[PDB]
């Protein structure tokens, strides 16, 4: 029949691939999709909420960065209509289905991979997460110092990755490897390096995060961490139906794990002078 | 307000970029979108239409691959709801709005450019067009002939672009330039060349088609033909808003012209000698 979808940003970096999968599933199961897209404003979501209760939608699905009292209270009134509140992060014992992405585990692997490969002078282009924390613990264990000037934030978009890579690489002393907190951002990092005349991985190694579909088709093929994006969505979908048909009122836990995908963007570092 | 969009295939290559422009404009105004992908089945599209009227949508946006007499017939029974029905085919004396992308002229520009640049040994990776037919004409006019061994189709995805590029490039005799009928496929071609040891455009020149968001961040920066999808979407959506307040109900004609965007993926061919 019909299902609503109250997001924060369909055309967003992190959430992007998830909604798509949701879309393809409805269509597959010949459903009607009522897309809502607020932007962190109690009114708008309030509207998208009531308007959805109006169309007598057969199931609600929420995806929000935050979940404040106002929001959660609102998500309470409309508790007559089935729903799924994807809570990315803090397992708050409220009633929202929290997803465990093991971001920290991912940041750690990237960090460890570079170390094992022989790099000690590393750079980071973070987003605006647990990833950073994990990458930082591996550097801690290895006693690697990370110059502040070697850390530049991006916005998940290519151009931000472009400018961050430029600034890091344009210093008297630069790193031999760089960890990028998002594949799309790495595309921009890859472009800036080449435009500066640097070779990858020859002159600079690089590892991203997410493992988007086109990642294997970058130049060169990008070594990155695979975060199951179009799997977490097919799950929430299935969870929704069950929640309505089998009438499964009880909540669930959507947990996943990262995995390193080795390709051609990383080379041996100067410090392979210890262990084979 | 609520807006309905009935389309054959949302995830379809051509429409995908238009649909996104619409979604974007919707959310910008705080409106809701009800998505229904019919898929050419008179029964489904017909069921979709009925439900949208039930849901009392304020406007209806239609864009299908074809309009059989039966479809137009049902569309007429719901003429009480404001709508925009985009027809990409030949303009007909009916109530539909006509859309002209001028793809033929875009293909022509591509070919002429390659020729202008000094290339005579040219290859092509066509999609599954008017642009392909506009290209060939440019080829005809300069008496150039492209061997069959240098023509390999793709399907718009990166893998087909990759696979086709290596095939063309692995021939005992290869062309100096290649026309890729899609920036996405182009991304795969670019990767293919790299892994085979060749440089673009030192060894091979490459031109795409679309000018997708990320084109400028490909490695190297992609020279391509800008095909305005965003413009179409915007125009269509505004037309619908005009009709909601009963303005310009008569059939309209939406036309766009492609433009050449010179970047860094094309170099001088062995036959240049125009000037400087
Ligand atoms: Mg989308
Ligand atoms: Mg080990
Ligand atoms: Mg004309």
């Amino acid at each position: 029949k019909s299902i609503g979808l109250l997001a924060t940003s369909s055309e967003a970096a992190y959430f992007a691939e998830i909604i798509e999968a949701v879309e393809k599933n409805c269509f597959q199961k010949g459903y009607t999709l009522i897309l809502g897209n607020a932007w962190n404003n109690l009114e708008k979501q309030r509207a998208y909420l009531s308007m959805m209760a109006q169309k007598r939608v057969d199931g609600l699905l929420v995806m929000c960065s935050e979940y404040p009292e106002p929001l959660l209270a609102m998500l309470e009134e409309y508790r007559h209509i089935p729903m799924v509140v994807m809570d990315f992060g803090e397992a708050k014992a409220d009633f929202t289905d929290a997803v465990i992405d093991n971001a920290f585990e991912g940041g750690y692997m990237a960090g460890r991979y570079l170390i094992e490969r022989g790099h000690r002078e590393i750079g980071v282009i973070p987003g605006p997460a647990g990833r950073l924390a994990g990458f930082m613990k591996a550097m801690e264990e290895a006693m690697i110092k990370v110059p502040e000037s070697w850390i530049v934030q991006g916005d998940f978009e290519p151009e931000s990755g472009y400018r961050a890579m430029q600034q890091i690489l344009s210093q008297p002393h630069r790193p031999t490897a760089v960890f990028c907190g998002g594949d799309i951002m790495a595309m921009g990092a890859l472009c800036a390096a080449d435009e500066m005349g640097l070779r990858v991985p020859q002159d600079v190694s690089l590892i991203g995060y997410d493992n988007v579909r086109n990642a294997r088709y970058f130049t060169p093929a990008l070594t990155t961490i695979h975060q199951p994006k179009d799997s977490l969505g097919e799950t929430a979908f299935n969870m929704l139906l069950d929640r309505i048909v089998n009438k499964r009122e009880e909540p669930q836990s959507i947990e996943v794990h990262p995995r390193l995908i080795e390709r051609r963007s990383v080379a041996d570092g100067p410090f392979r002078d210890y262990r084979r």
